């Protein structure tokens, strides 16, 4: 827990290793203090996969959902705590839910307005992808290549390109582990 914990998953150091879908889910969680079912699962299970303990997860999710009076701790405990515990098996269900790979994520129903699950390389506009990638210090040429992949429907290749351009068999947790190790 000294490395991956409820507080460190909000740090720049750890979050620099997230792929765009996880970055998007964290941003929606930060802005809205809530995520709908599909994004709640995609993000909760990705964090379980990178080693966030069950105890630190309940800290992370309860703090994020109750921020700025968005809901009382009571409402969190009555309406969400069970669902988050179930993702770790804490309520006695003997299923160890596995993190979603890219194919699984792309296969979920496409996000609509207010949703943050899915794959930004498919689900975002070029304008929104361009700005996000500019903010990650990518150049014009580099962004055009990434978008070429997006236009061909080759989302996991576009993601791989972004990994390659931001560092000096398709799975968000694999992106995280590969990026974290280059960070060490
Ligand atoms: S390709 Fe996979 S890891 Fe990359 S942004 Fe899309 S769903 Fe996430």
């Amino acid at each position: 827990d000294d490395e991956i914990n409820a507080q460190s998953v909000w740090s720049e150091e750890i979050s620099s290793n997230y792929p765009l879908c996880i970055k998007n889910l964290m941003e929606g969680l930060k802005k809205n203090h809530h995520l709908r079912f599909f994004g709640r699962q995609q993000l909760s299970l990705f964090l379980k996969g990178i080693g966030l303990s069950a105890d630190e997860a309940l800290k992370f999710w309860s703090e994020a959902f109750t921020r700025n009076g968005n809901m009382t701790m009571e409402k969190f405990n009555k309406e969400f705590r069970f669902s988050f515990r179930h993702n770790y098996g804490l309520e006695g269900n003997r299923i160890n839910f596995k993190p979603w790979d890219c194919h699984t994520i792309l296969s979920k129903p496409r996000p609509g307005r207010g949703d943050f699950h899915g794959c930004p390389f498919r689900d975002w506009s070029h304008e929104r992808l361009s700005a996000e990638l500019r903010s990650m210090k990518l150049t014009q040429a580099q962004i055009i290549s990434v978008l070429d992949s997006c236009q061909k429907g080759e989302y996991t290749i576009a993601c791989t390109k972004v990994f390659e351009m931001t560092h000096n068999i398709a799975h968000p947790n694999l992106y995280f582990e590969r990026s974290r190790q280059l960070q060490k």
